[PDB]
């Protein structure tokens, strides 16, 4: 949330997202031999409920940025201003 409010840190944001992807694939590799009542699943749901707030925030972030690929270029925004490269006055974007 902090690195996205301003520019000149897109590299830091990209490196942070890469580290997060590596962390999530690491903690996902812990469940490749899972059982329906294994201890690793209990430990993982425990560490999830102990940090429900932060994971809820990142889920809201991912949902907000995934509900944008389709909400723009499906109905109206793709034909609002058809000039060429994406040009928007930032006021029609708000209402769109």
């Amino acid at each position: 949330m902090k690195l996205s409010q301003d520019s000149s840190q897109i590299e830091l944001l990209k490196e942070l997202m890469d580290l997060q992807k590596d962390m999530v694939v690491m903690l996902l590799s812990m469940l490749e031999g899972n059982v329906v009542n294994g201890t690793i699943g209990k430990q993982m749901v425990d560490m999830l409920v102990e940090s429900s707030n932060n994971v809820e925030m990142i889920l809201k972030f991912f949902d907000m940025f995934l509900k944008l690929k389709d909400l723009t270029s499906s109905d109206t925004f793709k034909e609002y201003d058809p000039d060429g490269k994406g040009v928007i006055s930032k006021r029609d974007f708000h209402k769109a």
